[PDB]
């Protein structure tokens, strides 16, 4: 089997696996269930979801928990159990960072700040976070990876693993950069050429250079090149998509770097991290703000050109369920709801409070949409026009259901009109439009008002100038044409629900009459639809 | 086996089946549901139903997808799993109208409007309705209809098919009739001969004899002629009873045509529908309208010496379930509620909020008092004297419930009576009189509150001067003499709880005691009953 590869072309991405573009969609566990004898409360819940990928760490501390001496015995087991359940793997390396921090790394690596130092504050105390200045700490990290990266070479030619994420969320929070002396004479010299041409920028010190900019711009740069370094050793024993994933800053308030966590991928060190590490295929946004703005912000800026999206981890309450429609509408390879598994943790307040079949299930159901047509929608995705919406105002809150019940019958009916209109969304399809509008009968023309708690969302792909494949959830999907007809009518020609078996489209029924007259309704269950319409004259 | 027909005879009807008279306890499918693919999701719920009669669509796009080019696949399978499952079926020709519109018609049809001409509104734009005066739309829609019946004619000689709707809700909304050059031709000159006599008017033009009706009625004979040459070619070939049913307007509180589906079997024009097309065999009404009111009234004019009633569609919402006994009471051939099938649609507000196992018990519930005698029943009811009726308040209306709360006690006692008064009837059944009441206690006299939601209901047969059938359901019976007894008593004879095997009655039991001295209280479990009244000397 062919290697599996990002691909880029033409302002979009693939993830290639098995010869063909493929969709993560993930389930990744808590961080402490990278053991065998965890292993057992995670593969029912990947069942259930209906997730083909799972992100799961491993963890320097285990596979070298002695200096040169290696055990790949978790690996083992991990990918002997992935192959009996027939899924992929995405293995998360927490090394040098997890969270800022060496807790993962061998007792020999964080205990020995004097061979693996630290982070200096410019106040002189020092940080739990090691300096990516380091030199001892980079030889040690790319040594045990690369061990990591000749054991899947040797155990794993099907590439049950198809992609590694190498450290995780890097950077540092309570300071924006090292300031040990080490790092400071590195900061005093001259930017590198190499950034300084990538940037057309003017030469000169770090200072010089970016002014304000210059601390957080610095730890983005040498962070970035220690992933880089790290990468490519690895990827020189086997070549597998590698990618970072980023402890977002939140991208309309940010606050300071070092509040949030400096030096990592952030929205306004992009273009660092592009230019410092470009043997890092992509930048992947970890999402657990709840609200449908700010993820949509987050979706946006990190959908770029020279960026394939992948929501590496998203919280795992309800409310996040609904945003796998836009990242699959912008071309996303994956989604990932983190901690996805039983072994008695719950990440509260930002994921779910209780982890039960009822949490897996928001999840599942939306799953259900794409599993049956993953192959077709990812090519389409690559190759062709892809849509995706989720429902945009966030489930009512107490304060609001207040505001409601105090509020003069022509407030209630103004109110309810603003509701509506927030919850109708358009998108230009080319020669037809689509409207999708959230929580109405199926019948009739009632105005939306919502779900409760908000869930719905759509996909589309264009099959042809006037065919669609459509699926939804929770929806009401509406074609028109997108610009005025010359005297011509238009209806829909045909609606069929069907299936893919062996690439090929089989058709179950023909949707018509009720099902055709009030838009395409979708509610909980999956339904995969090819949609025709056509203008036609009556002259 | 003998061809299944309609008699008419004494201002009475049956539909025979196997040359007896027979009832459809039916369900009709979503309109999405004409596949061999969704078929599993509609058998169990006529099942669960216990219904005896499938209505379902076969669409003329489906038959004949490219012209010429005919497919029968799915009525093949339907026709196969109908007799395995020992049900009949009454298919529904969705053509040239489905609800106005010719959405069901194939696509080199409705996308064809120089040959297949729609209706152009009196400002010159075109809706999306087929004109009645297209005679290529005419001569194509009779060749495929034809094509069908040939299919049942060779294949299903048992007639496991045992009625055939034509088309579906024809009419058109948004104009009155088609005000196109063509049209208006045939508007502008004299009304057929054969009109003005069936109807005993002076010769005329439209404007002339009709006046202000005149566009309604033109709309409605055009469509009418249209109607019946597609059936006189089907019968031609297999001559099953046929029908058509009625998108209904408001009986009390119209509006305008065109507001309503104008052109359809409207009650303002079953004249004009009866002249014009002697050879369909009923005008059946789909009854969506909730309140007891309103139905009754749609039932008294649908029951006609010309017309036999059959409610081919009703909502399945909770409150339509009893009507189903006004409807047997009127003489009437059967019952059909809409949307009896797991296919993933309600058409709430229409009908049932959710599709669930409630919501077809509550049909099964009520055909669970007529399966037991349905042969027994459709004789008398053609034969002899029958009566049925239903609870006629509808369910308290929560502006009720506050109205009901803030009274004054003498206000709430005098409402009681009210609603005691209102939820009793009186039947005339010769010698006898039945009095009819629901909501009360199985013992004692406490007066009727009504059933909540509002269920109940009764049907009584004659077998005798003296003797009478009844089964009820929620509801209270009670007998009386219908004239005073000169000097007499009278008492219950005997009530015999039973069934008929073989048409032969066997007893169960005696209802007596207790279970006759406070009329005959059923709930919801089925009971047949035969009644013998007797008047006695005391002198
Ligand atoms: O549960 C919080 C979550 N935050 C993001 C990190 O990448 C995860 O490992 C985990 O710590
Ligand atoms: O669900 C509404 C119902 N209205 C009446 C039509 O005849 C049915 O086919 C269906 O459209
Ligand atoms: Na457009």
């Amino acid at each position: 089997a062919p290697l599996p590869e990002l691909l880029s072309n033409n302002g979009k991405h693939a993830l290639m696996v098995d010869g063909a573009p493929y969709i993560i969609l993930g389930s990744q566990t808590n961080n402490s269930s990278n053991y065998p004898d965890a292993l057992k409360d995670v593969w029912p819940s990947m069942e259930k979801m209906g997730a083909n990928t799972l992100s799961i760490p491993v963890a320097w501390e285990q596979i070298e928990p002695v200096e040169g001496q290696f055990d790949f015995s978790f690996v083992d087991v991990l990918l002997k159990e992935a192959r009996q359940r027939k899924v992929r793997l995405v293995l998360l390396w927490f090394a040098t960072w997890k969270n800022n921090a060496p807790h993962y790394a061998p007792a020999w690596v964080k205990l020995d700040n004097a061979r693996f130092p630290r982070v200096v504050k410019e106040d002189g105390d020092t940080l739990n976070s090691l300096s990516p200045l380091g030199q001892n700490t980079l030889a040690a990290d790319k040594k045990a990876f690369v061990e990591l990266m000749k054991y899947l070479a040797k155990r794993d030619k099907d590439h049950t693993v198809i992609m590694v994420q190498v450290q995780n969320e890097v950077g540092t929070y309570g300071a924006v950069r090292d300031y040990s002396p080490m790092a400071q004479a590195v900061f005093n010299a001259a930017v590198p050429d190499d950034l300084i041409q990538k940037l057309q920028l003017k030469p000169g010190t770090w200072s010089q250079v970016f002014g304000r900019d210059a601390d957080e711009f610095f730890h983005a740069y040498q962070i970035a090149r220690y992933c880089d370094e790290v990468t490519v050793a690895g990827k020189a024993i086997k070549n597998l998509p590698m990618y970072v994933n980023v402890a977002l800053r939140n991208p309309f308030n940010p606050g300071l770097p070092g509040q949030y966590s400096s030096g990592g991928g952030t929205d306004n060190v992009l273009h660092i991290w592009k230019a410092a590490a470009p043997n890092i295929d992509l930048i992947a946004p970890d999402i657990y703000f709840r609200d449908y703005k700010t993820v949509s912000k987050v979706l946006e800026l990190y959908t770029r050109p020279d960026n394939a999206l992948f929501v590496a981890e998203i919280g795992n309450d309800q409310p996040f369920a609904r945003y796998l429609f836009p990242t699959l509408g912008k071309g996303g390879i994956g989604f990932s709801p983190f901690g996805m598994d039983d072994t008695d943790y719950t990440n509260y307040p930002l994921g779910a409070k209780v982890y039960n079949d009822e949490t897996i299930e928001q999840f599942a159901q939306v799953y259900r949409l794409v599993n049956p047509m993953m192959r077709e929608w990812a090519r389409l995705s690559y190759q062709g026009q892809v849509w995706g919406v989720a429902e945009p105002l966030d489930s009512t809150t107490e304060t609001q259901k207040i505001w409601n019940a105090e509020a003069t019958p022509e407030e209630k009916e103004q109110h309810k009109k603003d509701r509506a209109s927030a919850l109708t969304q358009q998108l230009d399809l080319g020669l037809w439009d689509a409207e999708v509008t959230y929580g109405r009968p199926m019948f009739w023309v009632t105005p939306p008002e919502g779900n409760t708690p908000a869930a719905g969302g759509a996909l589309i792909a264009q099959l042809d100038d006037n065919e669609y494949l459509v699926t939804a959830y929770k929806a009401r999907v509406e074609f028109k044409p997108s610009q005025e007809l010359a005297g011509k009518k238009f209806m829909i020609e045909r609606v069929e629900e069907g299936r893919f078996e062996k690439g090929k489209w089989v058709m179950e029924r023909v949707w018509n009459g009720d099902q055709t007259d009030w838009g395409l309704n979708f509610t909980d269950r999956p339904h995969l639809l090819r949609v025709k319409m056509a203008s036609y004259s009556v002259q």
